[PDB]
């Protein structure tokens, strides 16, 4: 199974200066819950932003850099390598990987950040005409999580006659 995992705001901003534009601990917990025991595939810039592999999942980094070798990280050099990965694979970011993969994935786990942030990187446009809402869950707000957000699980719709 191949999924996208992403947080984007009302204008599909996902990043600014190689960081998340928002501080939202619950979304990172959401991410942890979904991906534990599975595989993350991420672009090189996304990896460098995080700075270390996330524990208790397979960390796969896509890069053209043949010198890339980081302890606890598997490296691939082509999109086509993604399909050889076993198990449940999450496309983890960033913009380049989402653009390359949005037409290929089975489904998407999207956190809609219900705000408008300054960004320099974006999730590609998509339409709910093509995507069934398997679930939509409002994130709970508290002292440490102050931005309204919604967890979407979207599944690609089949093209059928009439
Ligand atoms: N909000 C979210 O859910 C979320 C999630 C993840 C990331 N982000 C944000 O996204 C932004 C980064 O996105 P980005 O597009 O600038 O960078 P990125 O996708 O994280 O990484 C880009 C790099 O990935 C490698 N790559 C991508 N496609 C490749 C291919 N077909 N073959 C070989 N290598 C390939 C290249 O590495 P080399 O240049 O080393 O070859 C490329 O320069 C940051 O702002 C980050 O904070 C947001
Ligand atoms: C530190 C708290 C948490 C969970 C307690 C911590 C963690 C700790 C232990 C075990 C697992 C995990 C999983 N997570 N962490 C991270 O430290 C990584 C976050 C992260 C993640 C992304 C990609 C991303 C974010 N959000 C959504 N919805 N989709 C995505 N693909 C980008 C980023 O910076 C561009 C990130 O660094 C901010």
């Amino acid at each position: 199974t191949l999924s996208i995992l992403v947080a984007h705001d009302l204008q599909r901003v996902i990043g600014f200066e190689n960081q998340l534009p928002w501080h939202l601990p619950n979304d990172l917990k959401h991410v942890k819950k979904l991906s534990t025991g599975h595989t993350l595939v991420m672009g090189r810039k996304t990896f460098e932003s995080i700075g270390k592999p996330l524990p208790n999942r397979r960390n796969v980094v896509l890069t053209s850099d043949t010198s890339f070798n980081v302890e606890g990280v598997d490296v691939i050099h082509s999109i086509e390598d993604i399909y050889q990965l076993p198990g449940h694979v999450f496309i983890f970011g960033g913009q380049t990987l989402f653009e390359e993969m949005i037409d290929k994935v089975d489904d998407m786990y999207i956190t809609v950040i219900e705000g408008k942030f300054r960004g320099d990187t974006f999730f590609p446009p998509y339409t709910f005409e093509d995507w069934e809402v398997a679930s939509s869950v409002e994130g709970k707000l508290d002292e440490k999580n102050t931005i309204p957000h919604t967890f979407l699980h979207l599944i690609r719709k089949k093209l059928v006659p009439r």
